[PDB]
């Protein structure tokens, strides 16, 4: 995402005022933010016997369902072709030799020393098979999965732009730009919001964020809202116009009529492509919201006798989102 | 440099407890600091009229005053030299045809992300011109100085634990590893709360960790404290041996008996040179602290005549200051 953080409002909330609202959840963000949040306390990401990490399985399972026992209903966006925004110079800057397999597979780093999901996103690295045990998981898991055209936060901002949800979810402040009327943050790792951290963002309880509030409290209309978040750097471009930040872009954005036009010459990716991007992205309307219930065997066998998840806590797990989907009365 | 925040507890405490104490202040680090928060409100950082940044002189300035009119008394440990084991001079890191750097000022400082910190507050021979126009201003302004062999962290440990002052002061934490007996952090930017976000490590109140403290939850002890660090990573080892992170590296430490001779192997840039010298660094202790009174005019000539600050303001600073200092100073 993009860091116009310091710039929009909030407002808080409580895991009640979610009570039974549809939420459309950007899942490769939640499953970074487990990869993150769901260790060992001897400081390692969770694993299977074999070797390979379980952490995105041990939260997006308990952690959709505590929500769902909060009375929340979920429904992850899945990312597609993700829209590989820079230039052309090799036609197909295909099968490019460099180091592809053992750059995130063994990827010291969730042995967090640093943020290398910025490793994984620049031409390579498919860590696809991350969201498949993902969307894999969800299935029995019974949960909503909307598969998307291009970015995840963009149909997760166009389903909140149709009525679909409330709000999009993720801890990133892209669907703002794509327009999402609300981006509710801190759904995944909400918690007991009180001494220490990881870097504690200290309310580790929901965040509200409103498209109006803010675009209203920063006087600018939403296209030129990309036009600042474009400048400070998008993924699509991860750093920005060189010596911009959020208030300069703020104000070059403010006033002058298409700002844009006095860069792109000043070194980058063609700045209007993106833009364009962000305005009219790539849009599934096809998808249908909740149907169906966890096959449990299908469950113990994946996380379990596949996994080496204790057997036990899923059994009295699958239980407790039984308990959560089963019963939303009819009406 | 030492990620180790989330291990290391720290009490809250007020400046309002903080009168009469002496703290060491270390120079580069609150110059660092000051460069960040020190913004123009359209996001900019604060400039003299011919380009040079001044938000190190006006956060240097105003700050000590606006420290000492809660009384405490303040002196600013400056580095010596290095010892840079890192990157291998011959090849990578020596200081010859240093690019006069650009992206230090434009696109890094301005562009408001110190990625740039890099080449100064880690190494003390690229932008020098910071800590002497300090170095001027402070003893112009008769606020003390310490220079030191090497490391100002180290220093202003020893002046903490050979009772001449309260605590070092600092953001990183650096000095406990050094020995200090007590740190204290956001001095430099103990400030209003209530505004969304500054900039900060953990927020705006000074909070006092105490090596004792950090210590006995820790179930380590000093040489051990520092085979953490070096694990992690300090700044002459800046990304540590890789996969290992503090929760890990906390056991490490705690279990075996030589922790850095599995990893001395590859993932070398000596591990044990590293150790010595947060144990036994080069301190000096030929200085005198002595707050006396300050250049009514010739302060006012750098800062306004050649830096280009207000009158009236700049004025109000130099009438306060003097008021506030005759008051801690004895004998």
């Amino acid at each position: 995402g993009v860091p116009i953080g310091d710039l929009v409002p909030r407002k808080e909330i409580d895991l009640e005022n979610l009570y039974g609202k549809k939420i459309a959840i950007d899942a490769l963000n939640a499953i970074y933010q487990f990869l993150s949040t769901i260790r060992q306390e001897d400081g390692t990401p969770l694993m299977d016997s074999k070797g390979r990490i379980t952490s995105h399985l041990s939260g997006l399972f308990y952690r959709t369902i505590n929500l769902m026992e909060a009375g929340i209903k979920p429904a992850y966006v899945f990312d597609g072709k993700p829209p590989e925004f820079k230039r052309k110079e090799l036609e197909k800057r295909r099968e490019a030799r460099e180091e592809a397999e053992l750059k995130w597979k063994e990827a010291l780093a969730k042995g967090n020393l640093e943020e290398a999901r910025k490793y994984a996103q620049r031409a390579t690295k498919v860590n696809e098979m991350l969201i498949e045990d993902a969307k894999k998981l969800l299935q029995l898991m019974g949960i909503p999965i909307i598969q998307a055209p291009s970015e995840g936060e963009a149909q997760a901002a166009y389903m909140a732009s149709k009525g679909d949800v409330y709000a999009s979810a993720s801890q990133d402040y892209d669907s703002l730009l794509f327009g999402a009327p609300r981006l509710i943050r801190n759904l995944t790792i909400t918690g007991k919001r009180k001494m220490p951290g990881k870097d504690v963002y200290v309310e580790i309880k929901p965040e509200l964020v409103v498209l109006d509030e803010v675009l209203k409290e920063l006087k600018i209309t939403r296209e030129k809202l990309i036009e600042l978040a474009i400048l400070v750097g998008t993924d699509y471009n991860p750093g920005g116009v060189k010596g911009i930040g959020p208030k300069k872009a703020l104000e070059i954005v403010r006033y002058s009529r298409d700002p844009l036009a006095k860069f792109q010459r000043q070194s980058d990716v063609d700045l209007y492509a993106i833009k364009e991007f962000f305005l009219n992205p790539p849009v599934t309307n096809e998808y249908s919201l909740s149907w169906k219930e966890p096959d449990e065997e299908g469950i113990l066998k994946f996380l379990c006798d596949e996994h080496n998840f204790s057997e036990e806590r899923v059994k009295n797990g699958i239980e407790r989102l039984k308990k959560a989907i089963k019963a939303g009365r009819q009406s």
